[PDB]
C-alpha cells in the first residue's frame, strides 16, 4: 500500500492532466490521498474520488479511505494522541499538537466539520450537477480502464467521456488550480477513455516511462515480483497460479494494435462529423469483403458519395439525417468490426478520430 | 457571476404557469428553488418536487436538494452561524438573529419541524388520489421533456397531462395563490406537456426569449457563448471533443416540427373528440399511400363516413364505441404514423388537437 | 380545482338504522375524509378504533399516514372546542387541546394513535390472508375505499380472486361479536360486473341513479353527483384544465358506463349445468349462421333436464353422476365463458339471474 | 366468551405431539397460548410461534398476541390494575396483586423483561441455527396445513418436514419437557407435514374426536355451539353468499382419499429408500395404461429388475446412481402421477411410504 | 441433539501452517468454534476478522446480531464472563469480562467491540468492485460454506475465475502482514470445483478415514460429527428417526465426492494449449458407439510438431499459436469444457487432472 511510485514527479512538472497506467493499483490510490492529506487538511481544498459505477462507490469503505497508517506514515512524528470510535465512523488524532477530528458519512468526509472527500459515481452524475464542490483541487478516477480479463461482459457509461467532461466543468468552475488524475491498473486502447484524451498506446510509448503531451501527461508504472517471500505460504499458494501471477504483471500483456493498410478506391459511405468526413471503404475479394476506416478533410473528388450527418444543426441540402434508429440499422456492424480488430485505418492519426466518433454515437 | 437567468421576471408579472426550456437544469431547480425560501420559511407554505418517473427521485439525494452555498447567495448578510451535523441529516443557522433547523427524513424536508419540500413521483400519483398536502404554494415539475439521448428507455406516462392535471387539483386546493413551474432541459414537439399546454415549439419563438399566453407563459434560455480560456488544459481537452461540445447547445438541436399539407377528398374515418371531429383521409399514389390528418367543424358534407366515439355517454346509436380492443384493431397503426413525422397535418392549430387526443387514449 | 356543489356526509346514512353503506361518486378525498372526520368523536372519546382498508397493499404502503387527521379536519368537527394546535410533522406527533384537555396523536408503523391507544389501523385486503390470527379489539368503523377498479386510471388493475369472500373474512375478524359494527364501502366509480356490487346482490341501473338513495335488507346505497355549474374562469389552471376535454370528462366519469349485460330468453335446453347455491345454473348455446350466440339461464331442478351434465364446484355434495369441478377442469371448460361474461357478449335472463350469476363467477374464477 | 376448545385434554395425556385440525383457527392458537400462560409467566419457559413463511409473521400483529380479555378468561379475578400503551407496545397489568409488564418488540415478546414467545418462520430456518433458545417448552405450528381454496398457488417448503426437524433439534436440546401443537385449519392428504408423520387422514377417524399414536395424537374438533344471530344485517351478508357460508366449514370437504388396488405382475423399476424397495408396475389396458404403486421389503423373486439409488453412499453393485437430472429425466412423470391422485397404492401403509419418498425428492 | 462443540482450532493454530480446509461437519459449529477460539484476539490484541462469503445473497439475508452469540462468550470464556444483559431494541449485547464492561453492536455488516471494527461482512461476488479497499488489522479470514451444497439451492454458479479474484481479496486483506490465518469451510466435500484446483488439492477416500492431511502450502481436516446415541424414548426422536431424510442429511458432506476417471491413450492429440509452461492436449478416439475423449499433459512439444496450439496470454504468443480470445474458444472450447465439468472424459492421472481444473476454471464463461 506503500509503494514506490508517487505523484510528486507528476505534481512538481507544470501539467495538471496525468494518465497513470500499471502499478499496483491499491498502492496508487493510497499514495495519491495522502500526498493529498497536507493540502486537504491545511490548504482549504477538497478531494472528489470518483468511479463508474456507483455499485463501485457503495462497497467502498469510505471509514477505511483515510486509515491509522496513512496518516503516521504521512505525518511521522508530528502526529499522537490517537483514538477513533469506528462505530459511529470518527477520528480524534492530533498533528502538531492540535486535535482535529475526521467524519465518514454517506459519500463525504469532513476535517474540522469541512468536507475534503467526496464520493461521487460517473453513472450518477447527472445527479450531481449541483454545484456544492467550492474548493476541489484534486479529481482522482481510479480503475479508470476496464480489465477484460477481470470483468469480461463490463460496459463503459454512454457517450462516457463527455459526463466526465460535464463533471470536471460541474466540480471545477474557473479554478486555475485542479489536479485530475487517471489511474489505470491495465492499459489498452479501444475505450472512450483513451479517445477522449486522444492518446494511442505504443510499446515504444510503454519502454520510455514517461510521455507528454500538451494537454496531459501519460506514466506507465513497473511491476516486478522482485523478491518473493517464499517462507509466506500465502505467497507461496499465489505462485502455483499461473492465472493470478500473471495478474500482477497484467498492464501491458495486449495492449490493443490495430491494422494498418491504405486502398486507394473510393469510399461506399460518409458521415460529417467534428468538421470532417469519415469514410467506410469496402473492397471486394474472393474469401468476402475488406474494410477500410478513411478521414477526408474535404469532399473535393467525392462528388455523388453520400453522407450522414449526426447532427440536425449542422444538416444541410444533400445529407441524410442520422436518427438514432436508422444509425442502429446502417452502423451496427461497423462499430461491430470496429470494437473488434477487424478493419484497416489509415494510420493512428485517424483511429483516433474513428475512435472518437464511434464511441460518441455507440448505442447500449 | 450570478446566472442570468431568474424567475423574478416571472413572479413579477400576472401568469403563474411558467415553462422554462433549456439550460444546464440545475441552475433552474437550483434557482427557483432559492427565490421561494423566503416564503417557506416566513409565511407558512410548502413546496413540491415532481419527477415523472419514480426512478429520478428515489436516487435523488434530498440532502443536497437545500445547501449552504444555496443560503450563502439567497441570504448574503443576514444568514450566518452556519453548522451542519451530515450524521444526523439536520442544518442549523442563524437567520436575522433566529436559530433555524432543515432536517431530511423519510423523502421529505422541513423547516422548524414543519414541511417545506414533498418529493413526489407522477407515476404514483394516482394511488396518493386520497393524500393531501395541506400548504403548498409552489410546484415544481423537472426534466419535464425527456431527453431520448441521456436516458435509453424512457416514456411518457398513460394520459400523462390528465394525470398532472389531477396532482394539480389535490396539491392545490382552492388556494387563489398558487404558482407552478415546468422546467425542461431540451425542447421539442410531440410529446403530451405541450400537446397539454397547447403550446407549439418553433425556432421563432426560440429567438424572441419569452412567449406570453393566457394561461401561461414560455422563456427560452440559451448558454451563453462565453470566451474560453484556451490556456487551461481542461478546456483544450474539452474542445478537441465535439460531442461534448454540441451538448452545450442540444437543447433546441431538433424541435420536432411535422408537415403541413391540405387534400380536398374527404376523410376515411372520423372520431368524434372536443366537440369537433378528427379525420384521417388516404390518397393512393403508385408508391403507396399518403396520409392526411384533418380537422372537420361540422358534418356537412361527411353523412356516411364512420365515427368512432372515445366516449360512451355521448354515444350515439350509429357511431361506433371506441373500447379499447376496437381502437388498437384500427387507430394503433395511426398512433405509430402519427408519433413518427410521417403524416401530413392540416396546420398547427390541428396538430395540436391531435396530439392531445393521440396522448389521450394512445396505450404505451 | 372547485366543483360547484356541496360535499358529502354520512350524517344522512347514521340516521338511518342501517349498518352496511356504499356510497358511490364525488371527488373521493372528502369522502374518506369526512368518514373520519364524522368518527373522531367516538374514535377519541368512545374507545373505539378505526380501520382503512385497501384492495392493494401498495396503495396503504403509498399511503401518507400522518396527513389522514390533519388540522383542518379538527377544526372543522371540532371548532371552538379545538385550540392550541402545534405538531412536530419530522416526528409525526400532533399535540393539540380540544376542551381544554391536551392530546397527542402520533403515527408510527401503518398505525395512529390517540393519546397511546391505537384508532386506525391501515391493513390490505391482499394481505389478508396472512391476518387470520390477528385481534383488532375494539373496532367500530371500517372503510373500504375506492373499492371499484377504474378502467381509465388502472389499465390491467385485477381484483382478488374471491375478493368479496375474503372481505367478509375480514369482517368478521375485525367484528367479533360487536352489535356496534359499520362498514363504509366507498367508490369513484359506479359499474356492474364486479365481485363487490355481486356480492352485495346490487345491480347498478340509471334508474336507481336518478334516485339518489337505495334501502336494502342488509345495506344502503348513496350516490354523489359532482355539479360543476359555475367555474372561477380567472384562475389559469381551471382555464388550463378546462381547455383538456379528457381531465374535464374525469370529473364526471363514475357513471359514465355502467356495465349493462343483454337480457333475453332461450326455450330450449342447456349445454351444461352447475350446482350452486342450490340451483342449477345453465349455459345454452343457440347455432346462427355467423356462428353462435350464448344464453346464461337458471333453473330451480332438473325436472325435464334429466341427462344433461351437471358440474359441482363442491366436493362433499358430489352425487352420482355429476362432474367435480376442480381447478384443471375448469380452466378447460369454463375459462371462455367466464372470459364471455366479464365481457358483454352473453345474454342473461334477468337482473335477478345475473347477480346469480356474477356471484358464481366471480367465486371459482382464476388468475 | 370462553371459546370450547382448550388443548388441556392433550396436556393430560402422557403424548407430547399434538396435531389439531379444524375449527376457527383464532380460537385454536389463542386458547394454546392461554393454557400456555401460567407456565410462561411463573414457570421460566418460553414459547415459539411458528409459521411457514415470514410474510406470514411479518404481517401478524406481535402486540395483540397476548390481549387484555385473553388474560381475563385465563386468570380472572386475579387479573387486575390493566393499563397499556399501544404506542409504545406495553401492557401493564396485576396478578394476585403483583405488577407485572409485557413488552412486545419487533419479533419477540417479553414478561417481566424475559422473552416468553419468540416469533420465527419455517423459511428462515437457516437464520436461527444459532441456538439462543435454551428454556422453549411449547411449539405451536399455525396454518401448518396448505388450504389450495383460500391460497391457490401456495408452496410448502422445499424438503419442509426436515426442516423443521432440524428447527425442533435446534430449539429443543435434549430437552424433555416439550411440547408441540401443529394447528390446522384444513384436513387433507397429500401433504408433507402428514407424510413425515405418517398419518393417513381418514373419515371414519373424523367420525371419532381423538387418534392416539405412538408419536403423536390428532383431534379433530367441530365448529363451535353458538348459532348465528340473523338480527346482525353482516351475518345475513355473509349468510346470502354461498362461498364464504360453506368456507366456515370446508376443513373435511375433500380429504385427499388416494386409490387402492393390487397388481399381482412385477414392477418396471424399484427405487431403494429406507432399507425398502418401492416399485411401480405398469398394467396394459385398452385405453391405455394402469400404474400401480407398490412396496418390496426383498428382492427375492424380482432379480433382474434395475435397482435407482437416490444416495451414493448406500449405493452397491448393480444398482445405478439416481442422480438429479435422469429422475427427473424417469421419475418426474411417476411424482405427477402420483401427486395427482392416477395411481393405485397397495395400502395406506404403503401409500405413507411413497409420501415419504415423493416429498423427500420431489423438486420445484 | 447440542452444538457438537467438539471441533476446535485450536489444535491447528499450534501447528505451522497458516491455511486450513475444514470440510463436512454440522455446519454451524464450524463456523462457530472459529470464531469463538479468535474472540480472545479479536477482543484483546487489537485485530479483526472477515467473515466471507461466495454471493452476496449469502450475505445481505445473514443476520449479523447472531454471529456472536451468549453461549459463545460463556463458552470460550468460562466463569471468567458475567453480568451479561442485552438490549432487543438496540441490538446491543453488553456484558462483563474481567469485570470490565465491553459492548458489541452490529451496523453496516460489521460488528463493533468497545467502538472497534472486529468482524467484516463481505462477499466474494463484490470483491472486484472494490480492490482498492482497506481493512487495517484482520488476522483471520474465514471462507464460509466455500463448495457449493447442490441441495441447498438448485441453481448457484462459482465465481469466474474464483481463485484468483480469492487471491486478489487475499493480498487485499493481508498487507504487511506475516500472521495471518485463513480457514475455509465447507459443509460437503467433492472434487470438481475451483478451490480444491487452486489449492491443487485432489480429495480422495483414504484421506477421509485418516482425520488429518498435512500439504507444504495448507491443512486439510476432516470432521465428522459425534455419533451421539438416540433417546428412543422421546417422541420427536423417534419422529426424526423415521424421517431417511433428516437422518441422513447429517452425515450428507462425503456422500458423492465426484471422482474421475482415468485412462492412458497413446495416439496424439486433436489440439494443444500452452498453460503454465506446460502443453495440455486433448485426443479423441473413434469408437462404434461414437468417441471417447483423453484430457492429456504434454511437458515439451517434441513429436507433436504440426498440430494446433492455442494461447490464452498474448505477451507470450508466438508463431503458428493462434490467440484464445474470449470468442474464439467459445468455438471450439465450449463443448469440451461441457465434457470436463460432467465427468464424462478421461484424464492422465490427478495431477493432470488437477492442472485442467485450473485451466477450465480460469478461462471457463457462464
Amino acid at each position: 500500500s506503500n509503494e514506490f511510485w508517487t505523484p510528486k514527479r507528476l505534481l512538481e512538472t507544470d501539467d495538471r492532466i496525468f494518465l497513470v497506467v500499471g502499478g499496483r493499483g491499491v498502492g496508487k490510490t493510497f499514495n495519491v490521498t495522502g500526498e493529498a492529506l497536507d493540502d486537504l487538511f491545511f490548504n482549504n481544498v477538497s478531494m472528489v474520488y470518483l468511479r463508474r459505477l456507483g455499485v463501485e462507490i457503495d462497497e467502498l469503505e469510505k471509514n477505511n479511505f483515510i486509515t491509522e497508517e496513512m496518516l503516521r506514515v504521512y505525518f511521522g512524528n508530528r502526529f499522537s494522541d490517537f483514538n477513533a470510535d469506528e462505530s459511529k465512523q470518527i477520528m480524534r488524532f492530533s498533528i502538531d499538537g492540535a486535535i482535529h477530528e475526521i467524519k465518514a458519512i454517506r459519500n463525504k468526509i469532513f476535517f474540522d466539520d469541512r468536507c475534503i472527500v467526496y464520493f461521487i459515481a460517473l453513472s450518477r452524475a447527472g445527479h450531481v450537477k449541483s454545484n456544492n464542490y467550492p474548493d476541489v483541487k484534486y479529481l482522482v478516477f481510479d480503475e479508470v480502464i476496464i480489465d477484460r480479463s477481470i470483468m469480461p461482459n463490463a460496459r463503459y457509461i454512454r457517450n462516457e467521456f463527455t459526463v466526465l467532461l460535464n463533471l470536471i466543468e460541474t466540480i471545477k468552475r474557473k479554478r486555475e488550480d485542479f489536479y485530475l488524475f487517471m489511474l489505470s491498473n491495465v492499459g489498452e486502447n479501444f475505450n472512450p477513455i483513451f479517445a477522449g484524451l486522444g492518446y494511442y498506446l505504443t510499446h515504444e510509448d510503454i519502454k520510455k516511462g514517461f510521455v507528454k503531451r500538451e494537454d496531459y501527461c501519460v506514466q506507465f508504472v513497473e511491476n516486478k515480483q522482485e523478491e518473493l517471500n517464499m517462507t509466506d505460504p500465502f505467497v507461496r499458494l499465489g505462485a502455483k497460479n499461473r492465472d493470478f501471477s500473471n495478474s500482477k504483471t497484467n498492464a501491458f500483456e495486449n495492449i490493443r494494435t490495430p491494422y494498418f493498410k491504405h486502398y486507394g478506391k473510393k469510399p461506399k459511405l460518409l458521415v460529417k462529423y467534428d468538421r470532417q468526413y469519415l469514410g467506410i471503404a469496402e473492397r471486394k475479394i474472393p474469401s468476402g469483403l475488406e474494410y477500410y476506416y478513411q478521414v477526408y478533410k474535404t469532399l473535393d473528388g467525392l462528388e455523388n458519395i453520400t453522407v450522414f450527418n449526426n447532427n440536425f444543426d449542422t444538416l444541410m441540402e444533400d445529407e441524410v439525417f442520422l436518427e438514432e434508429t436508422q444509425l442502429k440499422k446502417k452502423f451496427k456492424t461497423y462499430f461491430e468490426l470496429f470494437q473488434q480488430n477487424m478493419v484497416y485505418h489509415e494510420s493512428p492519426e485517424t483511429f483516433l478520430e474513428w475512435s472518437k466518433f464511434v464511441y460518441a454515437l455507440k448505442l447500449e
